[PDB]
């Protein structure tokens, strides 16, 4: 049979749940089978995007691979933090043995943790991060990295002392927590090299938004040689450089993955972009709670290790880790 998604490159953190903790880089290893038919609930803040059909994806093929039972719901939207804890509510009562849970807030579902935890059923924070005191496990990553992985690719490529080559950067919305991590990641990670980074264009994740920053500056700097940022500035970019005569002049990247994306770097039109192989963080999710319920030693706060696609690597690496197959249609049991 054909290889399994395990071991994987991962990355923990020690101490687990420290603000400031130390990362060390570890294979994840996942558990063969689990002992008995455990209850999941796994609760989504949405299913609207490829982005959490990926974690779908990981969560229900982690779950069928262990022999656990999975029931998955999700509150249709970043607005319905309150269908959310309703929601979670609801499937501990209907009696459940673990909660996997992706947060619509950072602080928003704390209360309602906290009550679970009082009940001894384990609470895994899956993609978003939780501040509750509460969570047995986190499987996620960081957006400061993500952006610090594509600024370190480009500084690569330019080193100290090479001719000066120009950035156009369009991180999306000013002052949202994962834009301003992604970067400070960024900019911290080509700082010393020959890239200079003009100044950053905001703007919400609308295609026609990104789209009229990355002409404006086209029109203002002629010699731009990279466009990065969002993964809708690639995506937006690719027709915005046709039209302009500037294929393979200007390059592009995104800070984070997407079908578009994916299928930009695969057809030679985008250059690269970071993969946080979501996944897998819900498989890892999956086999956390498992190792808890099962009082088996697991690591406690993890995220798979980021890696740059483009086109030397992205053959080599199973989509179905980085995102979910083409045409997959969401399962929630
Ligand atoms: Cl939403």
């Amino acid at each position: 049979s054909m290889a399994e998604w395990y071991p994987y490159d991962a990355a923990k953190i020690d101490p687990p749940f420290a603000a400031d903790g130390k990362s060390s880089d570890v294979k994840y290893v996942p558990l063969e089978k689990a002992s008995k038919p455990w209850k999941l609930c796994v609760s989504f803040p949405h299913m609207k995007d490829a982005y959490w059909l990926g974690v779908d994806y990981g969560v229900a093929e982690e779950s069928k691979r262990l022999g656990v039972k999975m029931n998955l719901v999700e509150a249709g939207g970043y607005t319905e933090l309150n269908k959310q804890i309703s929601q979670i509510e609801d499937c501990v009562a209907s009696g459940t043995d673990a909660v996997i849970i992706g947060a619509i807030s950072a602080d928003g579902l704390n209360k309602v943790i906290g009550e679970i935890a009082k009940k001894k059923i384990p609470v895994i924070d899956l993609v978003n991060g939780i501040s509750s005191p509460d969570i047995a496990a986190k499987s996620l990553v960081s957006f400061y990295t993500m952006g610090a992985e594509t600024g370190s690719y480009l500084a690569k490529k330019h080193p100290a002392g090479t001719p000066e080559v120009v950035v156009g950067w369009f991180p999306g919305p000013a002052g949202a927590g994962w834009v301003e991590a992604a970067n400070k990641g960024f900019m911290d990670a080509v700082k010393g090299s020959a890239i200079k980074v003009l100044e950053p264009k905001y703007g919400d994740t609308g295609k026609e938004v990104q789209a009229k920053l990355v002409e404006d500056a086209l029109q203002a700097a002629p010699n731009i040689r990279y466009v990065a940022g969002t993964a809708v500035t690639a995506e937006a970019a690719q027709g915005l450089i046709r039209e302009r005569g500037l294929k393979g002049k200007v390059d592009l990247l995104a800070f984070y993955m997407t079908p578009g994306v994916y299928e930009g770097i695969k057809r030679g039109l985008i250059m690269a972009a970071p993969a946080d192989s979501m996944v897998i963080q819900g498989r890892i999710a999956v086999d956390q709670a498992v190792r808890i319920l099962e009082g088996k030693d697991y690591v406690k706060h993890v995220g798979p290790k980021i890696f740059v696609v483009d086109s030397a690597n992205i053959a080599t690496v199973p989509q179905a880790n980085i995102l979910p197959p083409d045409g997959f249609k969401p399962v929630f049991n």
